[PDB]
DNA sequence: CCTAACCCTAACCCTAAC
DNA sequence: GGTTAGGGTTAGGGTTAG
């Protein structure tokens, strides 16, 4: 059957695993309001402020996504 | 009461010895089994397999840290 | 807290030169 | 021939996001 592929595990339906392998991966929802790099987290978003408190025209490169477990 | 571990002082508190932990420089427990250098991260030992790689007889010198 | 990864920099090595 | 300084190389660690 429909078979995933970060981790491995056999499926039933098409729209089962679209509802799985999709919280397999944290979504971007927090956006900062000054340079506009959008979070995972809350807590990140807070701790990025806190770069700014002390740097002028920052604007951090956008990182790659890492895999959550499941 | 209850020593530590890397270096094995003897401490009181548990909660002395966690923070203590916290703080001690260069913990290399990342080894590498080609040349024997012992990496303080992960990644440096990830940087150092490239090297194995681009040449062979390779033994580097475990240096001093800052 | 952890780690990953960029990145600058000290520690290293080899050797020419003094 | 001891000893030092220069240029290429690599590991240490600060920093910051996932
Ligand atoms: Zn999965
Ligand atoms: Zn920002
Ligand atoms: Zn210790
Ligand atoms: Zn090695």
């Amino acid at each position: 059957p429909h078979f995933c592929q970060i981790c491995g595990k056999t499926f039933k339906a098409v729209e089962q695993l679209r509802v799985h392998v999709r919280r397999h991966k944290g979504v971007r929802k927090f956006e900062c309001t000054e340079c506009g790099y959008k979070f995972t987290r809350q807590a990140h978003l807070r701790r990025h402020m806190e770069i700014h408190d002390r740097v002028e025209n920052y604007n951090p490169r956008q990182r790659k996504l890492r895999n959550l477990i499941i």
